Parts: structure tokens; C-alpha cells; sequence
């Protein structure tokens, strides 16, 4: 029905409070982010998971990504930067992750219909499992979500969400800071953000 990821978790307590709900959840890893962690940390939230948690991150480079896979045992990614489709399909080959990648929607946009088809032809140069697009403008975003599966971010919270999805009508939704209190996941801004985007 409604694919809800909870993003950027950092403890053991925070993947309790979100596996209650969620179907899936993300920890960042090796990128300028106030929801960085360190690998062990990874390791540790990855391994104790009954949900699906994606290593999240803006590397680059194939052979980081290999070797953080590595040390974490991350079976699903999150791509956000511009590694090649090469490095993608060889991370997919080798080591058999499930790969989400992250595309950018305009803030605002011209012309919506031939924006939603440059991102898709974008799109279909890599080789991803799912695509995630970050977000105003949702134009751009609800005509590439009737092309293909996609999990829309960026912005969302309990009280904009159920429109998100009439307007969109993702495949999923992704949240970190909405569902948040002073940095941490909040286990009621969790269950009313899932409950009400499962409901729409």
C-alpha cells in the first residue's frame, strides 16, 4: 500500500522506537551530516534490526562504498551523490545490496511534464532498485511517481503528509526531521506520521 521509511537513526533505542511502525530505516554513514555515525555504530543498528536498514551516504567513490558495505554488512544503500551506474550495478554484482539512489526535483519548476522527463531518462541511466526523490513545486514529483516506483522526501511531517500522497501518489514516503524532538526520533510523531500515511 504505503512503503514508510523513518531516516537517520543513531541508537539501538531509536531502531525500537521505529521498527514498531516503519518498514524500513536509514543510518548515515561517511557524510557531513548532523545524523552521522561511526561504522560500529552501523554495525551495531544493522544487526539488530527485524526491518530493512539502508546505509545511507553521499560517497562517491565505488571502492568506499564497497568497503563500508564491508565493515557494516548493510544489505540495502541509499545513493545520494553522483557514483556512476557503473559503480551502482558492480556494488549490486559483488555484493548483492539492495540499492535505493536519490534524485533532486526542482524547488520550482517551468515546465513540469518535460522536468519529469529529463529526471526519468536520468533515472534510467543508473540501475537502481528504488528511486528516492527529494524534495514546494510536487508537480514535478507526481508525474515521475505514475512512470515509476518511487519513495518521495524531503519536508515531510504528520500534517502534510496525507496531501503529499493524493498529490504524489508515491510507491513510499521517506522521514527523519519531521518525526523528530531535540535530534531524537519521537516514538508518538513516529506512530502518527505512519498511521496517517498508511491511512491515505
Amino acid at each position: 500500500h504505503m512503503f514508510v521509511k523513518i531516516c537517520g537513526i543513531k541508537s539501538l533505542e531509536e531502531l525500537e522506537i521505529v521498527e514498531k511502525h516503519a518498514d524500513a530505516t536509514g543510518v548515515v554513514v561517511n557524510s557531513n551530516s548532523k545524523r552521522r555515525i561511526p561504522l560500529e555504530k552501523a554495525r551495531e543498528i544493522i544487526e539488530n534490526s527485524a526491518i530493512p536498514v539502508f546505509l545511507v551516504s553521499t560517497m562517491v567513490g565505488f571502492s568506499e562504498w564497497a568497503m563500508a558495505i564491508e565493515r557494516t554488512g548493510a544489505q540495502y544503500i541509499q545513493v545520494h551523490s553522483n557514483a556512476l551506474p557503473q559503480t551502482i550495478d558492480t556494488l549490486k554484482k559483488e555484493f548483492g545490496v539492495f540499492v535505493m539512489k536519490a534524485f533532486r526535483v526542482p524547488t520550482i519548476s517551468k515546465n513540469p511534464e518535460e522536468d519529469a522527463n529529463r529526471l526519468l531518462s536520468e533515472i534510467s541511466r543508473y540501475n537502481a532498485d528504488m528511486v528516492l526523490l527529494d524534495t514546494h513545486d510536487l508537480r514535478v514529483s507526481s508525474l515521475v511517481a505514475r512512470k515509476i516506483p518511487v519513495i518521495v522526501a524531503g519536508g515531510l511531517n504528520a500534517e502534510n503528509v496525507e496531501e503529499v500522497i493524493k498529490v504524489v501518489k508515491p510507491y513510499g514516503v521517506d522521514v527523519s526531521s519531521g518525526v523528530e524532538k531535540y535530534g531524537i526520533k519521537d516514538p508518538k510523531l513516529v506512530e502518527e506520521f505512519v498511521r496517517r500515511a498508511k491511512n491515505v
